């Protein structure tokens, strides 16, 4: 294996993962020269601990053996020649993903936990994948077996887990992106945005006890009820309680499962974790699914793709990660090509929730903003776990840009929000949205 170069990782053409002739028993030494950026790409290579990421999932094209390469290997071995892997060619684009991750460095009082998943609409390229914390995939590429098993050791037990990939193999509760998708079903169903919702600062949940009250206990403005519009720009819970239980648990999974919830995602090549909307037992469990709680959960490369899809006029273009694979002499082996995946609403409910979405983005705190670009978002502050009252919530921002003709669409995830209890998707996420969209923009 090691006693051949092993083919290249590039984005923008630029490598992230490429091998080096040593004086190793095993002569090739694997190096990522930004690695805790790409780790979430690139994962590791290891002698003792195997392959993840594209390393595992285009390691035929990287190491050689793939069919359509053989051939080539085959003219090597005669001729005397120095044998050489495949390349692969992915679609991130090096100044959104780095802008991505240094802005969650930055961004929590210090680094913060979670994922940044950026989108071309129109294409469904990943154009960044950041997770946060991650790692240094050299460490598992080095030769010495203590070094490995010792990096192997503090990476499994940090509690933080920096190898996990959160962008895609993590779910959390989106809580209140998810109106996004209570307004779609609702739009759908033959609502319009000039519909009067309760203002009320609290609601009863149907069969239970519970209550729902918007966010610091106060009412949606000083009128008895709001337009459905003013409803979602402000982000007013009991409103969004209200409309979900008046349209219903079935028009709900349905719009969920036009968005792409709760059936098995592709690989892109990697594996995705699938989101789900949740059984929705009962009108309690409704009431709390419409602002994005009870069971709903989502990866942060799903809520990005909720973005994508009303960026693009409702269409889903098939999210993928690889943009070519090549020969060592860099001929084309294979073009990735771009796919409709579904509809998930006409062009007008989508031409309808980018307006309510543009509005929404006027509405949130205004840092990071940038002069003359036109953006369309929702923020979200996700209540979790065993004791949600106190602990921290995720801070969440899904957002596109321009919103008349969208070139890129985001989601960001800072879980636990920066340890807050008081964190907002508005206060802490959005800017971070809005650093990489303005690197996407430049
Ligand atoms: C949606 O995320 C809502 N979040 C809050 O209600 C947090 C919460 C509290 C108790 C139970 C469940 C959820 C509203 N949307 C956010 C947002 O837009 O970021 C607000 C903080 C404005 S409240």
């Amino acid at each position: 294996e090691y006693s051949r170069q092993r083919g290249q990782i590039t984005a923008g053409g630029q490598l992230l993962a490429y091998s080096v002739a040593t004086d190793g028993r095993f002569r090739f030494l694997r190096v990522y020269p930004n690695p805790e950026v790409y780790a979430p790409v690139t994962g590791f290579y290891s002698l003792r601990y195997s392959s993840t990421a594209l390393e595992r999932a285009e390691d035929p094209i990287l190491n050689g053996s793939d069919r359509r390469l053989f051939g080539r290997r085959l003219a090597d071995f005669f001729t005397g020649r120095d044998p050489r892997g495949g390349n692969v060619d992915t679609t991130i684009n090096p100044r959104i993903q780095q802008a991505g991750w240094d802005a969650m460095q930055q961004g929590c009082y210090g680094p913060c936990k979670g994922a940044v998943v950026a989108l071309e609409p129109s294409t469904g390229k990943i154009l960044a994948l950041v997770s946060s914390p991650s790692y240094d995939p050299n460490l598992l590429a080095s030769h010495n077996p203590e070094v490995q098993a010792q990096a192997w050791q503090r990476l499994g037990d940090n509690p933080a887990s920096p190898l996990t990939n959160r962008a895609i193999s993590e779910t959390y509760p989106p809580g209140s992106t998810f109106k996004v998708i209570t307004t779609a079903a609702a739009l759908a169903a033959g609502a319009t945005e000039t519909e009067q919702l309760t203002a009320a600062p609290t609601i009863p949940l149907p069969g239970s006890t519970a209550q729902l009250e918007n966010y610091g206990g106060a009412p949606c403005g000083d009128e008895p009820t709001v337009s459905l519009r003013e409803a979602f720009v402000k982000s007013c819970n009991t409103a969004f309680v209200q409309l979900g239980i008046r349209t219903g648990a079935d028009a709900l999974r349905s719009m969920a499962r036009a968005f792409g919830l709760d059936s098995p995602p592709r690989p892109t090549p990697l594996q995705v974790a699938e989101s789900t909307v949740g059984p929705i037992p009962d009108s309690a469990a409704l009431g709390m699914t419409s602002i994005g709680q009870k069971d709903v959960a989502l990866t942060p490369l799903a809520n990005a793709e909720i973005a994508a899809t009303i960026a693009n006029g409702g269409i889903t273009m098939r999210p993928y990660l690889v943009g070519s694979l090549k020969g060592p002499d860099l001929a084309n082996i294979s073009t990735t090509v771009r796919y409709q995946q579904r509809r998930a609403v006409s062009p007008q409910v989508a031409a309808k929730l980018t307006e309510l979405m543009v509005g929404a983005e006027k509405v949130a705190q205004q840092k990071g903003a940038i002069p003359g670009v036109q953006i369309a978002s929702k923020t979200g502050t996700a209540e979790h776990g065993t004791d949600p009252r106190h602990t921290p919530p995720h801070a969440w921002y899904i957002a596109f840009a321009p919103a008349q003709a969208p070139k890129v669409a985001v989601a960001v995830l800072v879980e636990n929000g920066a340890d807050r209890l008081s964190a907002t998707g508005g206060a802490l996420a959005a800017p971070i949205g809005r650093a990489v969209i303005e690197a996407a923009l430049q």
